[PDB]
DNA sequence: AAGACGTGGAC
DNA sequence: TGTCCAGTCT
């Protein structure tokens, strides 16, 4: 058999993936890839990252862009709050940080859309600085290798082992190896993350509130100035064309109130504008 | 904490 | 080929 760090390093060399956002120095380009990767497959991110970088090449450029343009670029990646939080982070850094991202984990975690994993990822991948980077692939490796016989294991139990095994001067290459080995394990054995205490599944997407959330934002993006009642008519048309029934008035008004509060579009009179 | 929050790639 | 599943925030 093989000790843990040697299994990871050798597997990482065997499995290395030459992804476009790897081995970059620009923390902003790395941040965009990491936000895009949250709960989203590498192959999808590959279809968006280069295009997004071309349209918004810097923190300052993303800050200056219209929110509608950023949302348009995001459509299809899902979990669209990420687009707003990423743009907000750019706006904060443009106005307060001279157009640059911070270079400590704590300061990165203070920014919208950047939790512990994205913060550690930016520090490791952009700055080659060590930290605890625990996402689905790393979780899978540690569950498979160090918790082989355990039915359910919390991230609390994994955290000290991820911390202890991160090399001081090689974090970027180490976490690429964990990412690549984890994705491999997810293909060749029963997904080890099923033994995570936090393993869950979402509600049915068809007919769901979040399906309507995403449609409503697309309808407003497509039609600046759309009236509030017209928006309801168009949502109902989409639902019926998809085979579902009309949306009840309470649900329509509640979802729209949520989307305005979150910043996807604004109300001007009775009309909506992204 | 648990649970809200998209949707397309792999099999 | 319908099912599984690829972090942040409160
Ligand atoms: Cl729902
Ligand atoms: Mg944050
Ligand atoms: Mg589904
Ligand atoms: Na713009
Ligand atoms: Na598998």
């Amino acid at each position: 058999h093989m000790a843990f760090v040697e299994r990871v390093r050798t597997q990482g060399a065997l499995l290395y993936r030459d992804l476009p956002w790897r081995n970059l120095d620009d923390p902003y380009a790395v941040l965009v890839s990491e936000v895009m990767l949250q709960q989203t497959q590498v192959v999808r991110v590959g279809k968006y990252w280069n295009r997004f970088m071309g349209m918004f090449p810097t923190i300052d450029a993303l800050a200056a862009a219209s929110t509608a343009d950023v949302l348009a670029q995001w459509q299809g990646l899902g979990y669209n709050r990420r687009a707003l939080a990423l743009k907000r982070t750019a706006e904060v850094c443009s106005a307060e940080r001279g157009g640059t991202l911070p270079a400590t984990n704590e300061e990165l975690q203070a920014l919208p859309g950047i939790g512990p994993a994205t913060a550690a990822g930016v520090m490791a991948f952009a700055y080659n600085r060590p930290g605890v980077y625990l996402e689905t692939n790393v979780r899978t490796v540690f569950l498979h290798e160090l918790f082989a016989d355990r039915e359910k294991v919390s991230d609390r139990e994994l955290w000290p082992l991820v911390e202890a095994t991160c090399p001081e001067d090689d974090a970027r290459a180490w976490y690429y190896a964990l990412l690549d080995y984890g994705a491999h394990l997810k293909a060749v054995v029963a997904n080890p993350s099923r033994r995570s205490a936090h393993h869950t599944r979402q509600s049915t997407f068809e007919g769901s509130r979040r399906q309507k959330r995403a449609e409503l934002v697309r309808l407003v993006l497509a039609e600046p100035g759309i009236g509030i009642d017209e928006l309801a008519e168009r949502l109902d048309a989409f639902e019926r064309d998809a085979g579902r029934k009309g949306v009840d008035a309470a649900t329509f008004t509640s979802i729209v109130a949520d989307l305005v509060a979150e910043g996807f579009f604004r109300r001007e009179g009775d009309a909506f504008f992204a």
